[PDB]
RNA sequence: GGAAAUUAGGUGCGCUUGGCGUUUUAGUCCCUGAAAAGGGACUAAAAUAAAGAGUUUGCGGGACUCUGCGGGGUUACAAUCCCCUAAAACCGC
DNA sequence: CGGTTTCTGCCAAGCGCACCTAATTTCC
DNA sequence: AGAAACCG
């Protein structure tokens, strides 16, 4: 029993090896992917989502606040039936003009009210911080430039742009942004300028409003949240995992990272030229820190020593920048507390509440709430209790630790198969979905190894991107049970070392092409006409990809008269939204999503099959689609063929389910993953598991008559009359398993 | 390899915003034309995933908040099942 | 039918957290 | 990447 897994982690490809008194038994590739930011496109949606969420509410707020002020009408400031709403009816006056007589003349409230709504609905760039400037940071200091020779935001785009005509040109030149064009961007602090200055020249004039009705237009139209509440994120102490890491801005880090430059310099002298420094030494280098938060190179060496080179660089030593500003603005408890309070609540009100509740006065609170502090230890409050008295005293950081009996947070329970990676402390040092999809996979082939052939000696990865590795390996070790050896189990193999022990054994251009070159490296690891009768024994793995949501249409928002051709005038329009061939969402028509799904069906007595095209749009309308596709003439849309009882479902498709397939044209079956069902034509696009193309039998090159040595694919295979065409399910070690009969999976609303 | 610290650069995740673009309803200006009918530039406003949910607080409201294109667990497979994945305020009574 | 082509939303500014990398210091 | 029209 010389039982060896190896593993060889990609970031889409998991090969695996296993070898028993150094004899290869088995042997696989797992690829689970083929997009490197998997949360990026939901979050910028979501982002989007929520921003014009309150946009519309900061405008319904302000147009209550002039509907309740000027005695106005709401609704006549919201749309009736997709149309304009009734207050900019009628040959309009453009805000740009009203703006620039609101520093002349009286405007009408009818006037005044697109005045205020107009300003807010785009109120300009926040430029909080007033270092290489971008696009829209050079436009708004361009634009603030010729802003002067203005009275208001307002009158300099009316008069320099406003139906201004460009050089030697019939056209009309643009007051708004064009076409990936910033030009126009001006800092919001500049239109709140503007809306304070007509209100107070609206004022002269004769307009007389409620004592607290600018005071609201004011503060809602510019109201921005701050930062979300974001404690959930801060990382626990390696120590006391129970607890949260100790804020950088406060008392104890200030003080327990001061300690450790210092004592760790002393002792650096000490094996670097021998010179024994006393504990008076310390607290001379500590009383210049905590005097004003700073100690430069020149006066540490002054209070020792000569002019002298350590392994340094810069002016400080020591530099805590937020330190003079947090003790000019004031128990220990409180204080570090205190920082705790302000690191994280961003928002100045919530801010003061909090502050609120300790014994400070009100010129405290507010000289506290301004402080900006950010970034955090990696250990706690809990322990820089316990560690800072000893190191005050001149013990080094290690000693401090050895004296209170600390030690780092190691499990100590093993398991026979791997646990849950978010089950570990390891997890939330892992954001990265792309990581945490890899280390999914590794444990999902490793399990499934572990129960077929039990309990194993020890596991080889391969270090190449790097950490990763480093990461899987210490995954491994702190919670997965081995064999013992006698009477070290996970080890890390140097990527250097397989491509020269490729190059030595044979295998440097065997299958560089094709996924099995990922189990060769496994292989390798795991350590020559008998190893490549296994490499060829390989069914390569994917998982078929069930994921029901997903962007429910395309973004482009078109109109229908683009489909009169291809569909056949408005009649065949309204005939392809009732069949899901197109949608409409706020009466925009879109293109569908990803079709996640086809349900496949057979006659049951002319044995022809059919497929149901399943999209993402479906699943969220939760109405399960039951009419088949059916092929139509050129401009005309054909009606689709609706499953009833004379059709018999079969099974569920969907991306790389493996399927076996004959055409008539084939004289046996061939297993291949399915990829597409294309709607126009009724036929499937489906791909060779290992995508190797040397390997093609006659029967395969049949099929894939089109393929080459970059990709083994064949598209647009009819179904309609498929010789065999069944369902089957590959395992994460690659066995291939008949797919018994499940009914048909329904939604549920 | 492991623990702590410092500086610099970077990746991802998360949050708060800005500007486009598009679709829709109108308007402004100009241009061709006998007319009918067109064309362009520009401005405004609405919409910008389908659709849902919710405590603080007895009830209601939006001039409140949140979910809605991601990941994990489960397993002939990985999903619509189970987790990551809520919580206050304001107005009226 | 079946092989091939067409067409897909985008950028900017700044603040947080988790990490990575490159140096450097103390310890095991 | 992936839906689906195009085209002969």
């Amino acid at each position: 029993m010389a039982r060896i897994l190896a593993f060889d982690i990609g970031i889409s490809s998991i090969g695996w090896a296993f070898s028993e008194n150094d004899e290869l038994k088995d042997c696989g590739v797992r690829i689970f992917t083929k997009g490197e930011s998997l949360a990026l496109p939901r979050r910028l949606a979501r982002s989007a989502r929520k921003r014009l969420a309150r946009r519309k509410a900061r405008l319904n707020h302000l147009k209550h606040l002039i509907a309740n002020e000027f005695k106005l009408n709401y609704e006549d400031y919201q749309s009736f039936d997709e149309s304009l709403a009734k207050a900019y009816k009628g040959s309009l006056i453009s805000p740009y003009e009203l703006r620039f007589r609101a520093l002349n003349e009286l405007l009408s409230k009818q006037d005044f009210a697109r005045v205020i709504l107009h300003i807010a609905k785009r109120r300009g760039y926040d430029d909080i911080k007033n270092k290489e400037k971008g696009a829209i940071l050079k436009a708004i200091k361009q634009n603030e430039e010729k802003l002067a020779n203005y009275q208001s935001v307002g009158e300099y785009l009316y008069k320099e742009y406003f139906q201004k005509f460009k050089e030697n040109s019939k056209e009309f030149t643009n007051v708004r942004n064009k076409k990936e064009s910033y030009e126009r961007c001006i800092a919001q602090s500049f239109l709140k300028d503007e809306l304070k200055l007509i209100f107070k020249k609206q004022r002269e004039f004769g307009f007389s409003f409620s004592k607290k009705f600018e005071e609201e237009v004011l503060s809602v139209a510019f109201y921005k949240r701050a930062l979300k509440d974001f404690s959930h994120l801060v990382g626990n102490c390696s120590f006391f995992t129970d607890e949260k890491r100790a804020p950088k801005n406060s008392p104890l880090a200030f003080m327990f990272v001061a300690l450790t430059r210092i004592i760790n310099l002393l002792n650096n002298l000490k094996n670097t030229e021998g010179i024994l420094y006393t504990k008076d030494d310390l607290n001379a280098l500590l009383n210049e820190v905590l005097k004003n938060g700073t100690l430069t190179y020149k006066q540490t060496k002054k209070l020792l020593g000569l002019s002298d080179d350590y392994e340094f660089k810069g002016e400080k030593g020591t530099y805590f920048i937020e330190f003079k500003k947090y003790k000019e603005f004031i128990s220990q408890d409180d204080l570090n507390e205190i920082a705790k309070d302000i690191t994280l609540i961003k928002d100045e009100i919530k801010l003061k509440k909090a502050l609120a509740k300790y014994d400070l006065n009100q010129n405290q609170i507010d000289s506290l709430s301004k402080l900006e502090f950010k970034d955090h230890l990696n250990i706690s409050f809990k322990a820089l209790k316990l560690v800072t008295p000893l190191m005050l005293e001149g013990k080094k950081y290690d000693e401090a630790c050895n004296e209170l009996n600390l030690k780092v947070a190691i499990n100590e329970d093993k398991k026979d198969f791997l646990p849950a990676f978010n089950e570990t402390y390891y997890k939330d040092e892992v954001t990265n979905p792309v990581v945490l999809r890899a280390i999914k996979e590794y444990r999902k082939v490793l399990n499934a190894l572990l129960k077929k052939y039990g309990k194993v000696h020890k596991i080889n990865i391969e270090l190449g991107g790097g950490y990763i590795a480093r990461l899987v390996l210490n995954y491994t070790k702190d919670y997965l049970d081995f064999l013992p050896l006698s009477d070290v189990h996970v080890e890390a193999k140097s990527g250097m070392l397989t491509s020269a022990l490729r190059h030595t054994w044979g295998f440097s251009a065997k299958d560089r092409n094709n996924h099995l070159h990922h189990a060769i490296d496994a292989v390798i690891i795991a350590y020559r006409q008998k190893v490549l009768d296994k490499i060829d024994e390989i069914f390569v793995s994917k998982p078929e990809r069930k994921k029901p949501s997903g962007a429910l249409h395309e973004e482009t928002f078109r109109k229908e008269e683009e489909f009169y051709q291809s569909y056949g005038g408005k009649e065949g329009v309204l005939k392809a939204l009732e069949l899901g061939k197109i949608r409409k969402v706020n009466g925009k028509i879109v293109k569908n999503g990803d079709m996640f799904r086809v349900d496949i069906f057979k006659h049951k007595k002319t044995n022809k099959f059919y497929a149901v095209p399943i999209y993402t749009m479906d699943f969220a309308l939760k109405v399960l689609p039951n009419k088949a596709v059916a092929r139509s003439k050129k401009g005309e849309i054909k009606d689709w063929i609706l499953m009833d009882e004379n059709y018999e479902f079969c099974f569920s498709l969907y991306k790389d389910s493996l399927i076996l397939i004959q055409t008539k044209d084939m004289q046996e079956p061939e297993f291949v993953y399915y990829n597409a069902f294309t709607s126009s034509t009724v036929s499937l696009i489906v791909s060779k598991h290992d995508n190797k193309f040397e390997t093609l039998s006659k029967n395969q090159k049949i099929l894939f008559k089109n393929a080459n040595e970059k990709e083994v694919i064949a598209k647009s295979i009819g179904i309609q009359n498929l010789k065999v065409f069944e369902k089957y399910i590959v395992s994460a070690l690659g066995e291939v398993t008949k797919a018994e009969f499940r009914q048909r999976e329904d939604f549920k609303k």
